[PDB]
């Protein structure tokens, strides 16, 4: 066991990468839905009003970099 | 120290599992709220309109599998 | 290599902390946008209706604790 540690660590890294990739994908969908429905509300109102748009550009790019960074922790 | 490495790794794994479980729980709530409020908007409009529903089925199941996968990286 | 394992592990921990911090930040923004737009909808309706508010207090605090817990897995 030093080889077994490295195996479990690489294995965990793969799971962590999937989790943040998936999280990033979910946030994109949330942004699109919230913003579509905000614009629909604004349009209906035209036919206060203070709606807000979601912008998660920074967060989504940051999650992508996190998955990238994890790639560099793998053990050959 | 090889025992201390394994301890810190198991400890980190526990934190990672909690994080993705919590993230998964939050996404479920976001989906429910966004969709409830989209349906409320559609109903009000009936009384363009292009509202969108959130479906994060794939992402939430994927997060569950990630937490499952992490379980398999523990060191006895 | 035992030093290389510890280095990659610390490196991965840093990435994991960033990911959950970023995720936590994104959820805060999602909560604010969804709730602002729910209140806007309620106001427009006043001028069923069953809108829902998002509260991710537990999840956001939990993510903060996860980042805290990860800090304690670092190897000197």
């Amino acid at each position: 066991n030093q080889k077994l540690i490295a195996n479990k660590f690489n294995q965990a890294l793969g799971a962590m990468q999937t989790g943040f990739t998936t999280t990033n994908e979910a946030f994109q969908k949330v942004q699109d839905a919230v913003n579509n429905n905000a614009q629909a509300l604004s349009k209906l109102a035209s036919e206060q009003i203070n709606t807000t748009l979601l912008d998660l550009t920074y967060e989504m790019l940051s999650l992508q970099q996190v998955v990238k960074a994890l790639n560099e922790s793998y053990i050959d």
